[PDB]
């Protein structure tokens, strides 16, 4: 069903210490801080080393000839056991890093999968429920449950005919030189993974595959499994989180309410365990850290999507901002043209933090920034920033090399809810807090009757367990029915992201490009450019939001026909993107239909500018012209232009004439083009 | 665009006071003790009958006719002052309609006389504001209800014509409001009997709001069977639901099936009765549990549960009078003894002021029968007169099921080991949180900040230790990936449930089930239990069980195609879908399968009953025999019920075998002489 190296794969099963967990090098340091506390020296790193592979008899022994024949060796042992199921249960199994995103790979290819463990099934169990990763396997194997243990055969053999499947049609992970005989000597499909000790060259020769950790065997499957489709409004996220962290600099209207979104889905598979958002914001940071979520508002649909594991903190806090660009494998500068210069300091610190790290991937830094040549900008100024900061143009030079600087479109428009309407929400939903808490001591008291199963011991210590539990969570319940709405969102899903980045390779709601310029060009014309022209009809005809002027069917069939004159032009020029076009067509229209929030003020900013002859509005016109199509509603955004310039922002009626013609000049079109153009635009604008 | 009765629909304009909210009542009552405390003398009730559906300022014009401010503020500030104790009172049906009106595509507004700091301050505690994309207050209107201009703007900032849109009202003034807009006027009675004048304006009259939004349903298309990882609705109606037993099929499947509703709404609560104290307190403390689905990996969280004790009597009345929807999670055994508790149940429900759908889950041939006759025994010998008790029987539906999927109830043992483990995780978690004041003027007043820090700082004392459920979950259930559930027709409200496919001749399938499927399930459970597996998954890798399986599965199609040949053709889709579900139940243990031996080796069951009908034919019935046989030896060596009545039970069983007295002894020899074998 899953085809790996040729070879087609139906099960999988997983050694547990050393392949699945990091239990190994906790066994290490249980050694050496037993040794520490009972004979008061550390048992050295060199004798530990030496021990891997070892019988606990050849292990004592070896003891018994470097620290004295009375070396209290079974007690140390036992003792260390001790420190690592204490260990173990309060702070968790220590995860293989990777191992989740493999296991849901293997899954949702339909593979069979077990757990080969020499453990005994009692403490096996317990360490993959305790880990969360018992719901991935369908047998457990164990060491107490079989005549001859590794490296006979028998324990992998056995899982494999449970899971109804011969051992050849298996993926076997392990470390062991014993382990990886068994596995072998079964005939499956070996997959070693170097633990602490260096496999020597018998294990290399034997094994099949070899990875010097989990994630290379990673980054080696994803070739064969695939890339997620599009996600579609109100599809979940997956439940199974990894070990990243991801960084969202600006918990914005875009960084919160639509950014997050793309990294919740991340690649279907699993998702970051962290989400940082940096706020200046103390309200927002703290509502948000309080109910430990947040949810975004899709009108349309009337859909509350729930953003879980999110950790607002604030833009001026160093050792967090720091902790953000330390730890963070993508991050997504949200933040406005305005507010680049002053963040480049706080990102230089970041990556030169980054850089002194002693811990380790090279960073995906997304560039969300609606404007053309957003990069250079953000790169120009962080080039300055950390010149000033390091003194160091070789360091400096190195740090703006080894990263991936991402350009983006961004097509959603968001809506980020006001501190009135936040405290409002606020007040309402902890009275709902009150109204909860006052019949929770309603119920009371604890009672668990005579199962005639549980052992009067382990039947007292469940009623403090439930009792401790119900006391916590009860408070909380009201958050299943309940949100923190702080955003108001479109429906757009696709964000497109320029090709370099392995990162990116799998994140299923991104669309690579190898060059932004094509998507950017649509961007401009199609969105940007009818958003202006649609602006400026409303502006002059007095209505307050581009959303109230659709009311007037005159404003909403300008829009409709004015998208279709712009589709039919970039159709001729950008074939290959005909689909992206009929989708952000429709897009635009929609968020168009209710845009009561986002003023026309803004958008319709120095339209001399957008007027210009390689620009938004005449680009469009001259392209329709040159492949005979209709331009008669690109025409008249064109003189609305010129109309809201001498109007609003008071320009001389002579200096719209005078920069029309040079404009009109510089178009790829015939004399005979150029002057019918200009004697048809004059006369709409002395009408207006 | 919604067609409802021929008209085209393309927008909904609904009203706030009385017709959405019952809040109108309430203001009644405010206004008359705010003219009590400050002027004494109450308002009379004519003067506020003609104040239904008015402006503050057009209600304040009618008092001085007659005859404010400091009145109406009072009034106002004690009527949403109940609301912060008790809420705001969702007329019922309200949630439902606008969830089936917004997935219509319909462009959905708020049209009411209150003003704007106040129709939000409800839209919001009720959360309905989602399903309006404007709202229309008594604020930006010049000329308020009776006058159309509020119903006109509306529209108007909808994009669309009056006439394209519906429009919902309580009072007299509100309905000539929205008369005179021209637009397809709806008319819902609060606390007024409707006028001449006002009917003949209406073009549609309803006696509350659910009697509009069943009216409604019948132009809203069924949605269709729910796919595995398909959420659950957002929005929750006022209906509650039962399930009476909550076992490994009550919790682990029948909770799904109620969960996903109608995929508009969602019931409020579902109430399930169980003696498992453990599982009870469990389920109370976390708030939630999640059934897993192992083929994929996937935990699927059930939430709005309320575990109530079987025996607590009052909880089990309050489940049979409040809830739409009742599932009997129940084997044999228990029907008896708990015929008594439903007896109870369904004579205070009609002693208490809908129709009851009562599903009955149970694998036997002529499973509502004994429902039905424990229940009528039960009831007569409460009640004391037949007359009540025949009218119970035939008001509420009480329907037959067939339920496919195989599901696992988790042990106590296990149950324990797992909230020892997570115990542990959140004493942890609590260490964390140990080692908040809003800084700054973010737009507020220095009280509103003070008062936002109290808030939150509060918020967080009692949510910050729940952190720990985003990622934690209570898996009490192992469960298969089968969604559709099967039920004989009659109920009105299975047509509109999306998990329920309805059929006709549900006795021929449960026959075929009993005898193919949970024949074949027990017997080959039998075999494995007494060769070593403890799961049913990797048993059926064995190459003899899966053999015996294939020859059982043979030798009962052959009978069943002479007993039912108008089901012969699709025998072999059944039991291949059988062994499909068999092949990968690794969480599914043989123990759950092979329970109660000699109660499913009676003469009229699963194994019995198949070589009855081959015997009679001259059909092969080799397997089925051994497998009558590995029935008695399992139940006298693995749950040791004594040898000498194992035999009692046989001869007696195959007494009542409807066939010939030289059959009947042959079969008796040829069955003891191979269980004497098996223990050799
Ligand atoms: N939202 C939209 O409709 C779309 C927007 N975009 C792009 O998204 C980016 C952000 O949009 P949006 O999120 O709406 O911007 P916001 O106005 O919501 O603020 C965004 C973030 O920038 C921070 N910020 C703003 N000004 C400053 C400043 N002067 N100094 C320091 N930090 C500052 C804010 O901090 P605090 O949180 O403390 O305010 C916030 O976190 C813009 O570049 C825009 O072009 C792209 C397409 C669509
Ligand atoms: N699960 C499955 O795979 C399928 C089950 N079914 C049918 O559903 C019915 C039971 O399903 P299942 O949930 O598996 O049974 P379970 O034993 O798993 O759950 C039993 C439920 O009934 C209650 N109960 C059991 N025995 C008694 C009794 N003697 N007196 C009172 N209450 C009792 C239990 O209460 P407590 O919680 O206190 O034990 C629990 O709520 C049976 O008819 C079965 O054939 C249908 C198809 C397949
Ligand atoms: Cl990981
Ligand atoms: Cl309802
Ligand atoms: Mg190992
Ligand atoms: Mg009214």
């Amino acid at each position: 069903v899953l085809i790996f190296h040729g070879k087609p794969v139906h099960g999988a099963i997983f050694d547990m210490d050393g392949t699945m967990f990091d239990t190994e090098r906790l066994r290490f340091q249980t050694l050496q801080q037993a040794s520490q506390e009972l004979i008061g020296q550390e048992f050295s790193h060199e004798y530990l080393m030496q021990c891997l592979g070892l019988s606990a008899t050849t292990a004592e022994k070896l003891a018994q000839r470097l620290y004295g024949v009375d070396v209290p060796y079974k007690e140390i042992r036992k003792r260390a056991d001790e420190m690592e199921l204490e260990h173990i249960r309060k702070h968790g199994v220590p995860i293989k890093k990777g191992l989740v995103q493999v296991l849901e790979r293997l899954r949702k290819s339909g593979l069979r999968m077990a757990v080969a463990t020499s453990s005994r099934r009692a403490i096996a169990e317990e360490y993959l429920i305790n880990a969360n990763v018992y719901k991935f396997f369908d047998v457990i194997t164990c060491g107490d449950e079989v005549e001859q243990g590794k490296p006979h055969p028998e324990i992998f053999l056995k899982a494999a005919s449970q899971l109804h499947l011969d051992a050849n049609q298996c993926l076997m992970f392990e470390d062991s030189e014993n382990g990886l005989t068994s596995a072998h000597t079964s005939k499956g499909l070996t997959i070693l993974l170097k633990d602490i000790k260096e496999p020597n060259d018998e294990m290399l020769e034997k094994a099949h595959f070899y990875y010097d950790q989990m994630y290379d065997f990673l980054t080696d499957l994803d070739q064969f499994i695939p890339v997620m489709d599009m996600p579609e409004m109100q599809e979940p996220f997956p439940q199974s989180l990894n070990q990243l962290t991801v960084g969202i600099h600006g918990f914005g209207a875009i960084g919160g309410g639509y950014i997050a979104q793309i990294l919740s889905h991340w690649d279907g598979y699993t998702k970051p365990k962290r989400i940082i958002a940096s706020t200046r914001n103390s309200l927002f940071r703290e509502a948000v850290n309080a109910f430990g979520t947040y949810s975004i508002r899709y009108g349309q649909f009337s859909y509350d999507e729930r953003i879980e594991n999110m950790s607002i903190v604030d833009s001026d806090n160093e050792q967090q901002m720091l902790e953000m660009y330390t730890h963070s494998s993508l991050i997504a500068l949200c933040l406005p043209e305005q507010a680049i210069e002053s963040e480049s300091k706080i990102i230089a610190k970041g990556l030169y933090a980054r850089f002194n790290s002693q811990l380790i991937e090279p960073l995906t830094f997304l560039i969300i920034l609606n404007k053309v040549g957003a990069k250079y900008l953000v790169m120009k100024h962080l080039k300055e920033a950390l010149l000033e900061l390091t003194n160091d143009e070789d360091v400096t030079e190195h740090i703006l090399k080894e990263h991936y600087f991402c350009d983006t479109v961004v097509n959603r428009m968001v809506s980020k809810l006001s501190n009135q309407n936040l405290y409002r929400q606020l007040r309402i939903k902890h009275n709902f807090l009150e109204q909860h808490l006052e019949d929770v001591e309603q119920e009371d008291q604890i009672e668990i009757e005579d199962c005639n199963k549980l052992t009067p011991d382990q039947l007292n210590q469940a009623s403090i367990y439930v009792d401790n539990m119900r006391r916590n969570f009860q408070p909380g319940h009201i958050l299943q029915s309940m949100d923190l709405i702080l955003f108001h969102s479109e429906t757009d899903m696709p964000i497109y992201v320029e090709k370099g980045s392995p990162l990116l390779e799998k994140l299923r709601q991104v669309v690579l490009v190898d060059q932004i310029t094509d998507i950017q060009l649509i961007k401009n014309r199609l969105w940007n450019g009818v958003h202006a022209m649609l602006a400026w009809y409303a502006s002059l005809m007095g209505y307050e939001s581009i959303g109230v002027a659709m009311g007037d069917h005159l404003v909403k069939a300008f829009a409709e026909n004015l998208i279709a004159e712009v589709k039919q032009g970039l159709a001729i020029v950008l074939p290959n993107y005909a689909k992206d076009l009929d989708r952000m067509s429709q897009s635009f229209l929609d968020s168009c239909e209710y845009a009561f929030k986002d003023p026309c003020q803004r958008v319709a900013r120095d339209p001399l500018r957008k007027l210009n002859h390689n620009e938004r509005v005449m680009a469009s016109i001259a392209v329709n012209i040159r492949h005979d199509l209709p331009y008669k509603n690109l025409l008249k955004g064109a003189a609305l232009g010129y109309a809201y310039a001498i109007q609003f922002l008071e320009i001389e009626e002579t200096k719209a004439v005078e920069h029309l013609q040079q404009q009109i000049q510089n178009l790829d079109l015939s004399t005979a083009q150029r002057r019918q153009l200009e004697a048809e635009l004059v006369q709409l604008i002395q009408y207006l």
